[PDB]
């Protein structure tokens, strides 16, 4: 229903809409090999994508409503040179009329301007002085709607963020093309990841925006902390949403030892720019395939897997003896050769509807032992598998919600 539906098809970035508007790709544009719909634009003249709109959809009106949506992953701002430096990323301004998307330290901006030098801006602001952010360097769904009779609105992940009146604006005559390119950015190392760009010839309503968000989420695939597809054979630092201030560690290797959540997570910072919780802490987890019939390494919603834990640059197996006394089965890191008949098969979950990563442990008969979470024993938060979690969800809907964090250049932290 969109008038512009930019998607990487066969082996080309094209417009799937009935208009099939022309796309020109610069020589320095990078496409994520795992999913070429994810596009990286650098702060280079050559890193750009230009869309030549069909004449029928070029915006030139005082009354027609329109909306745009796309996902974006913005690297954390590292230098003061980024303070007070708004730079355009998506431009559809002809002379001095039209619309554009721009960024600045801690914000995403939408700007509209008519042919009479009258303009309005709607802004989404996010902090870099926060323990754990839902926005910094993570895939965010942006939706901007425009009703010529009243206001322009910006939504983030389906929720209304800001709205401003635009009824005072007259005729808006946008450009014949849309330029995706970093313009006016003084940070030479700056870049952005963007995907699923769409243009709509109407003001989308809350329901439509919500459905759009859910559909483009690819809910059948698990995602890492940054929002990318969760993968097999990839080391990840663990984060438990119930207590974000702790990280995973191992008391000792073996069935007589155990995995647990440990103390203060570090802190990372750059004076007056950012102050966040350290994300590269604790023993890393590596997800291993249970069945090898599927060649790709993407972890999907009901995949059975094994969880390997890295301790002193050596891999061990997450497992437990379900024969233990109580409901809460304390988890241990086992020598892979000696796992024996211990319960170790994990069913990954990304939705039941969507939810953060969940791991449901099962015994070798395929019977549920419980979602992996943690429980306090002698003042220590030990990792456990517990059917209590499953039951609690079985009745309405946590200590069993996890985030898998891989090292990413958009975060900047130095591991080890």
């Amino acid at each position: 229903t969109s008038i512009l539906n930019l998607r990487y098809e066969s082996n080309h970035l094209i417009d799937l809409s009935r208009y099939a508007s022309k796309i020109n790709i610069g020589s320095k544009v990078n496409f994520d090999p795992i999913d070429k719909n994810q596009i990286q634009l650098f702060n280079l003249e050559s890193s750009k994508i230009e869309v030549i709109l069909k004449n029928a959809i070029v915006y030139n009106s005082m009354y027609e409503n329109f909306s745009t949506s796309f996902w974006i992953r913005i690297p954390k701002y590292f230098n003061s040179i980024s303070l007070n430096n708004e730079y355009t990323i998506i431009n559809c301004m002809e002379n001095n009329s039209g619309w554009k998307v721009s960024l600045n330290y801690g914000e995403i901006i939408w700007t509209l301007q008519d042919t009479q030098e009258i303009k309005q801006r709607v802004v989404f602001k996010y902090s870099q002085m926060i323990n754990i952010s839902d926005y910094i360097n993570r895939w965010i769904f942006v939706t901007i709607t425009n009703n010529r009779l009243n206001n322009s609105k910006i939504y983030i992940n389906g929720r209304l963020i800001d709205q401003k009146p635009i009824s005072n604006l007259g005729n808006i005559h946008a450009s014949n093309n849309i330029m995706f390119k970093l313009d006016g950015c003084r940070d030479t190392h700056r870049y952005i990841w963007i995907k699923y760009f769409n243009l709509f010839d109407k003001e989308l309503n809350e329901k439509e925006i919500k459905d759009l968000y859910d559909n483009q989420s690819n809910s059948g695939i698990l995602k890492d902390f940054w929002g990318d597809y969760l993968q097999y054979d990839k080391p990840y630092y663990m984060l438990n949403l119930y207590d974000p201030n702790k990280y995973v560690d191992v008391n000792n290797v073996g069935i007589r030892g155990y995995m647990y959540l440990k103390g203060p997570r570090g802190s990372v910072m750059t004076t007056n720019i950012y102050l966040n919780s350290s994300l590269y802490r604790g023993t890393k987890f590596i997800i291993k395939k249970y069945a090898s019939g599927n060649k790709d390494n993407i972890v999907r919603n009901n995949d059975r897997v094994y969880i390997n834990v890295v301790v002193k640059n050596k891999e061990y197996r997450l497992a437990t003896n379900a024969s233990q006394a109580g409901v809460e089965k304390i988890l241990s890191a086992l020598e892979i050769p000696d796992v024996g008949n211990l319960s170790q098969v994990v069913v990954m979950k990304s939705k039941n509807i969507t939810n953060k990563c969940k791991m449901n442990l099962q015994d070798n008969n395929g019977n549920d032992i419980g979602f992996i979470g943690f429980h306090q024993f002698n003042n220590i938060a030990k990792l456990v598998a517990s059917n209590w979690y499953n039951r609690q969800i079985e009745r309405s809907s946590l200590g069993c919600s996890w985030e898998f964090i891989p090292v990413d250049d958009g975060w900047g932290e130095r591991p080890l």
